[PDB]
C-alpha cells in the first residue's frame, strides 16, 4: 500500500529529541563503520539512519583517512533509528559515494552514485535489488541528497547535479515508480547554484531547501510539482543560513538570486510553515560548530528577519555539521499532517582534530507543539582514540 | 488489540528465577553497554530488559564515571529479557536519563526525559516515534518511575515528580493513550515524597510502591482508578522497606504518613495480595547490599509485623540495588490472573568498588504457587576490569 | 497447530553431517560464551542448539573454570543449529545448571534447574516466560536430560532425577501442556540407575536411552506410554555403550540389570530400529575421545552382538563427550517417519588439556538412506588460547 | 509458491554495481570468517553472499592457512549480499569443502559436500535440514558449482565432477525436487573436461558455463533440458576465457573441443545473449588479477572474435579470482525477463601475498539497460594484518 505524503506540513512551535546513536564514544571499544553524511528517512513502519561508510571501522588503521571520499569501498548502508552504524546490524544498501533513500509505502527505493568523476553511476535500487540506472549527464561528479527522498503517491522525487563545485553547474529532477525512472527535468537555474538538496513533503508538492556552494550563503530552495514542473529560487528570509555566511546584519534577503560573496558552503535544511520558516543553522558563521533553528515569521515568502523562536540543540562549544530532514508518516505519528522532523550529523577527528580518522555521530529532532528548552546534545567522544 | 489488564494479581506462595543477563561478566571481552537502572516489561509476545545507556561500553575509557548520570549521551534502549545490554541486539528507545517503558498490546510506549535540569523535557514515544511531550512543571529535574508503566485497556499510567530530591516535591499522574497524553492529575500529598515508582496492574486499577527520599524509610503507594482519582499514602505494614532504614523493631508502621528519621532512599516495590504484602527489601539496612522479599500478613491495610515468608535472592555478601515490578500479560502466562514479576539491579563498581566505571546486571523473579529456597543469584564480575 | 510426533523412527543405513558450530575456534577472537552440553531440539520451522552458559566468554579471565558448574551464572540459551554458541546471536532460554528444551507445535517449552543442592527449583517456560515449577523431592541435586525432549500430540514429556550420583537415586517422569505439569510418576528401578536421558519420539510412545552413573556400563532405557505408565531397564544388546566400560568381549549383555562392575559414566544415546538399535559410544573405553555409532541386529530386544554397520565420526585421535537424541520434524523433513537426529559435544581444555578453562563444540549427524563413510569432524581449536 | 524461472535472460548493454561486502578490510578489526568462493544466490524476497568459511575469523592464529581447504572445519554459510561473512549476522547452511545453494521459490536448497576424498558426501538441505545424499561415484573428490544452482518450475537443478583434476574425469548433472533427488545424468564428454560450473535460467533449460582444468583454455558450455538431456561442449567464441590462457590472436575459437595447451584453470561465467556471449574473465592471462566481461558479436554460436562491448571491473593492478552466475528474479526485479548478474571474488593473502592466511571480498555486478563506465571496485585492504 503506498503511502500518501500529500499532507500539509504540521506547524510546530518547537523540536525534541528523537534519537541519539552515540556512534563515536561507542567506537572506542565497538564494532562501528567511519562514517559521513548520516541521514534518517522513515517508512510506514521504522525510521532508520543511512550513512556512507569508508568501509572501515574506528580505531583500525583503514580508517586512516588519506583514503579517498569517492572510493570503491564507499557503500551505503544502514540500520534503525538511534542505533549506531554498527557492522552486525547493519543493512547494505548499495555501492555508493554520494546517496538518497526514501520508502514509498511498499518498498525501499535507493539511490547509490559510484565509479569515476568523469562518469558516475548512479544505481536505483528497489526493494533491495538494482532496477534502473543514470549516469552523468556533464561529466564531473554526479551527486545527490544525502537526505531522505520524497515519495508522494508511490512516486519518489530527488534532485541531482551534474559540474563544478564552485562555478555553474547542471541541476535535474528526477521521478521514480518502484525503481523505474519515470520523469525528469533540467533545472533552469544559471548564476543559481544547487546542492545536497534537503526536502520533504508538503501540500503535495516537494519542497526542498539545498546549498549554493557558489556564491550564496542563503539556501536555494525549489518546489516540485508531480509532472516535474518547478519554481526555484531562494529561502526569502533576510537571515544567511549557510556556512560560512556573513553576519544577520550585514544580509540582505532575497527570493531570487544569491546574496553574500562566499564560495564553500555545507547541507542544511529547512522547513515551510504556512509563510514562515524553520530554518537551522550552525551556530558559528566560520565554521561547522553548534546548531540552532530559527524560525522566521513570513521568512518564506518574505525577506524578513523576524525571529520568533530559536532552538539551540548543540551548543558553539561542540562540532556539528551536516544536517537533513524528513517527515514522519501519518500511518506512524497518529496525524493528520505531516510531522516535520530533521537530523544534525556531529564531525569529529580530522579536520579539525588530531587523529588520522574522520567520522561523525548524530541526533535527530521531531516536530511538537510546545517549545523545548535549548540543550546541547553533543557527539561526546574523548579524542583521540588509540588511532 | 489492546492488553486487559484488568484481572487481579496472581496470589504467589513463592518467586522463581526468570532471567539472568550476566551483562558485567559478558562485558569483560563482549560488547555491553555500561548501564543502570535496567527495568523489565513486557508485551503480549516478549518481555524485555530497558535500560539507560550511559552511552558508553565496558572496559573503554568513556565509562569512565565522572560522566554525568544526566548527560546528553545517556539514551534508553533495550534488548530481551536475559540477554546483555549489549550494542548489537540492543533496540534504540528514547534519548533519556530516566525513563518509563510499558506495552498496551498493539505497540511499546516509552517515555524518555531529558535535557537541562531547570526544564527537562520528556519526549512520549509510541511504536518508535516521538508522538507527545512533557515539560518541566516545576523546573527541578523532571523525573519518572525507571520501571515498567501500567496499561489497562489501551490507556497507559505513570507517575512523575518535579523538584527537590530532599524536601516537598510535586507529583503528577500522566495518563496516555497511543502515545498521546489525554489526562493528568497533580498527586496532594504535603510532608509526603514520591520518586521512582513501581507500578503493576491490579484489579482494574494501577498500584505503585514508590519511593519516598526526604522523610521515610517507609514507601509511598498510590492507586490510580482509571479517571485519575487516587488513594496516596504509605504502605502500611510495620517494617521499613526503604534503605537506609532503621531495624524491624523500632518502627512503627503507618498508612498514612512517613516513618523513620531518614532521608536518602532507593527504588523498591511492593504487591498487594489480597491484604497482604509482598514487599521487598535490600538486606543490609545500611547500603544496597543483598535482597529479599517479605510477605507481610495483613501489610497492605494494617501496621502488620507479622510475617509468613521471606526468601533471600540475593545474600548480604553480594551488590544488589533498584528493584522494579511490571506483571506477565495473560496472552503469555495463560492464567486467568496477572502473574507478579519483580527484577532486582545488582551494582558493581562505584562508589563501592575501586574501578573507574559503575554498572550493574539484573535478575528477574516471578510469581509461583510455591516456596522457592532461598539463593543468591549475584552478578559475579571479578573486579576490577583491566580498566 | 500441535506437532504428531506419533510416527515411527526412520530405518537408516546411515548419518550424514547437519552442522558444525566451530564454537572454540572461533572464539579464539570471536565472542562466544564458554559453554558445555550443547544439545539440539527442533521446530516445526527450524532446529536450535540449546547450551549451558558458564556467563563467561573463551578468552577472558571469568572464563577461568574454578567457577562451579553448578553456579548462580549458569544460563540455558540459544541459537540456530550450526551457528557458534556466540552472544550477539544468543536467545536467552532460562537460570539453568541443567536443563531440557522442546517444542510442541505452537511453542518453545524449556525447563532450567537452578538454585543450592538442598532444594533446587526446575522453572518451567513456556513461550519465553515461567509457567510451571517442579521442586527438589529428594533433596539431592535435582538434574535433567541435557538434551531434547519430547513433544507427542501438545504434550510434552521428560525424566529427571533426585539423588546420589553413585549409589541408588529417585527417577520420574513429567508430562506438561504449555508449561503447565499436568501428569507425573517415579520410575521403580532398584539397583538400577538413571540420568541425563537421550529420548526421541518412536511409535507414540517416548523412548529414552539414559545413563546409569552407579554399577551399569550399559545404558538404562524406558519407554513412557502417553498415560505415563512405563517399561524401564538396559539396552538389550551385548555391547557396552557407556564410558568408562569393558571392552566388547568381556560383556554379557542384559535386557534387565546393569552389567559390568564400574561407576561413573557419560550420556550418550540411542535409536531404536525396529529390533535393531543404533547405539552411539566414544571410541576410548576409558577417556571422552572419538565418537562411533554401531548399529546391532537384534539389540534392542536381544543381547546380540551381532554388528551390521558401523561409522566412526570422531576419529581417536580427538575429544568427543556428550551425546544426545532428537528426531527431525515432518513438517520440516517431507518424511512420512520422524528422521533420526544426534549431536556430539567435543569437549576442550581441562581436564585433559593445559588450559584454565573449559568449553565444548559440537556436530550434529542426521538418518539417511545410505552408508556415510567414516571422518573426523573434530572441534579443531589450536590450545592453549591467549587464556 | 514456486518461482518460474522460464523467461529469457535481459539483453543487456552494461552491468552496475549491485554490492560491495568490505570483508577484508572490515576484518582488519571486525569479527570476520575466513572465507572462499563467496558466491551469491537470490530467493523471491532477497539476495545472498553464500560462502565457505575455513571456520576461523581474520586476524587470528587459526586462519593460519596451513589449514586444509578439504577440512571438517570447514562449513558453507550465508549472509545478505553486500554484507560482510560476519559471524554475528551469518547464517548457518552446511558443513561443506565445496557448495551449491539456490531457491526455489518456497525454500532454499543448499548442497555440501564434506568428507574424505575417496568417499566424499553430499547431503542436500532443503528448509535448514538434510533430506537427503549423493555419495562419491568415482572416489576422487566428489564436488560442485561453487556457484548459484537453477531452479525452474520447482525442480533445482546442479553440475557434480567425480574424478582426477588434471585428466579426463567423470561430470553429472543432479536434479531436485524439495530436496530429494528425482533425476540425474551422466555427462558424456571425452577428453573434455568440466569443473565449477557457472549456471543460470534461459528460455526454460539450464545454462553454465564451467571450467575445463585439463587442456582447454575456453570454457565448457552446457544446456540442461528439464528431462536431463543435454548439450554439451565449449563456448563458441574465439577469445579464451579461462587462467591461464593465451593471448587472444594466438587462439581459434571452437564450440565442440578444447584449445588452448594449458591445464590449470579458474572458475568464471558467460551469459548467452541471443547468439552473443558476455563472456568474464581476469585481465592477466597468466595470474588471478583484474577482471573484465567482453561481450562477442555471436560468441555463443560462433567461432566470432568480434568485440562489441568491454567494461572492466577490477582493474590489472588489483587481485581478482573466482566469478560466477545468477538471475535476478522477476518477482524481485519487476521485469518480464531474468535479469543476468554475476559476482568477482577478491583473493588476498596467500599465495601472492606474505600473510600466513588467505580469503577473499567480492561485488557483485547486475546486467542493466546502458554502458558503465570502466572502474575498479577492488578489495582494498591494506596487507598484511597484524597477524
Ligand atoms: C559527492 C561528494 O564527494 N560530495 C562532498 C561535498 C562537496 O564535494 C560539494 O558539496 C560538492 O561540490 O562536500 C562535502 C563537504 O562539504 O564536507 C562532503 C562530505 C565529506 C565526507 C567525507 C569526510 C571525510 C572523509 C571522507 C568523506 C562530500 O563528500
Ligand atoms: C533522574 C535521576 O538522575 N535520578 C537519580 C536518583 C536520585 O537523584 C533521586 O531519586 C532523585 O531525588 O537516584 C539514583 C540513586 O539513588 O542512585 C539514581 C541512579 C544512578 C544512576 C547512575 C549511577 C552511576 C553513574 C551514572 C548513573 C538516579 O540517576
Ligand atoms: C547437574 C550436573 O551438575 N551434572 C553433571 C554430571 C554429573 O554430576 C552426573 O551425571 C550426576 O551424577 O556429569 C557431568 C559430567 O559427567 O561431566 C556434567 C557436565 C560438566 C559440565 C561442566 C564442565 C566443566 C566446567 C563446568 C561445567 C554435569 O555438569
Ligand atoms: C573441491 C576443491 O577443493 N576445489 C578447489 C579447486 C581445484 O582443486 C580444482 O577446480 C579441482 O580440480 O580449485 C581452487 C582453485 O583453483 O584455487 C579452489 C579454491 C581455493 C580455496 C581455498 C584457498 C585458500 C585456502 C583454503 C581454501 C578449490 O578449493
Ligand atoms: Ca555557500
Ligand atoms: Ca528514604
Ligand atoms: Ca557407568
Ligand atoms: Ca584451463
Amino acid at each position: 500500500t503506498y503511502m500518501n505524503n500529500t499532507e500539509a506540513i504540521c506547524d510546530a512551535k518547537g523540536f525534541a529529541p528523537f534519537s541519539k546513536d552515540n556512534g563515536i564514544r561507542i567506537g572506542s571499544r565497538g564494532h562501528i563503520f567511519v562514517i559521513r553524511e548520516p541521514f534518517v528517512s522513515c517508512s510506514p513502519i521504522e525510521c532508520r539512519t543511512f550513512f556512507l561508510t569508508q568501509g572501515s571501522l574506528l580505531n583500525d588503521k583503514h580508517s586512516n583517512g588519506t583514503v579517498k571520499d569517492r572510493s570503491p569501498f564507499r557503500t551505503l548502508m544502514s540500520v534503525e533509528v538511534g542505533q549506531s552504524p554498527n557492522v552486525y546490524q547493519a543493512r547494505f544498501e548499495a555501492v555508493a559515494w554520494s546517496a538518497t533513500a526514501c520508502h514509498d509505502g511498499k518498498k525501499w527505493m535507493t539511490v547509490g552514485v559510484t565509479g569515476p568523476d568523469s562518469k558516475a553511476v548512479a544505481v536505483i535500487h528497489y526493494g533491495g535489488v538494482p532496477t534502473d540506472v543514470v549516469n552523468s549527464w556533464a561529466g564531473d561528479i554526479l551527486r545527490t541528497q544525502e537526505s531522505s527522498c520524497t515519495c508522494i503517491q508511490g512516486d519518489c522525487y530527488w534532485v541531482m547535479t551534474d559540474g563544478p563545485a564552485n562555478r555553474q553547474a547542471q541541476y535535474r529532477i528526477y521521478k521514480a515508480n518502484q525503481g523505474r525512472i519515470i520523469g525528469q527535468t533540467d533545472i533552469s537555474f544559471n548564476g543559481g547554484h544547487i546542492e545536497e538538496c534537503s526536502c520533504y513533503p508538503n501540500d503535495g508538492k516537494v519542497e526542498c531547501v539545498c546549498r549554493d556552494n557558489w556564491t550564496g550563503t542563503n539556501r536555494p530552495v525549489l518546489v516540485i510539482s508531480p509532472d516535474l514542473s518547478y519554481r526555484v529560487g531562494y529561502l526569502c528570509a533576510g537571515i544567511p543560513s549557510d556556512t560560512p555566511r556573513g553576519e544577520d546584519t550585514q544580509f540582505t534577503g532575497s527570493c531570487t538570486s544569491p546574496m553574500g560573496n562566499q564560495g564553500y558552503g555545507v547541507k542544511g535544511f529547512g522547513f515551510r510553515q504556512g509563510t514562515d520558516v524553520w530554518m537551522g543553522r550552525t551556530i558559528s558563521r566560520t565554521s561547522r560548530s553548534g546548531f540552532e533553528i530559527l524560525r522566521i515569521k513570513n521568512g518564506w515568502t518574505q525577506t524578513s528577519k523576524e525571529q520568533i523562536r530559536k532552538q539551540v540543540v548543540v551548543d558553539n562549544l561542540n562540532w556539528s555539521g551536516y544536517s537533513g530532514s524528513f517527515t514522519l508518516p501519518v500511518e506512524l505519528s497518529g496525524k493528520d499532517c505531516l510531522v516535520p522532523c530533521f537530523w544534525v550529523e556531529m564531525i569529529r577527528g580530522k579536520p579539525e582534530e588530531k587523529t588520522i580518522w574522520t567520522s561523525s555521530s548524530s541526533i535527530v529532532m521531531c516536530g511538537v507543539d510546545y517549545e523545548v528548552a535549548d540543550w546541547s546534545w553533543h557527539d561526546g567522544a574523548i579524542l583521540p582514540f588509540d588511532i
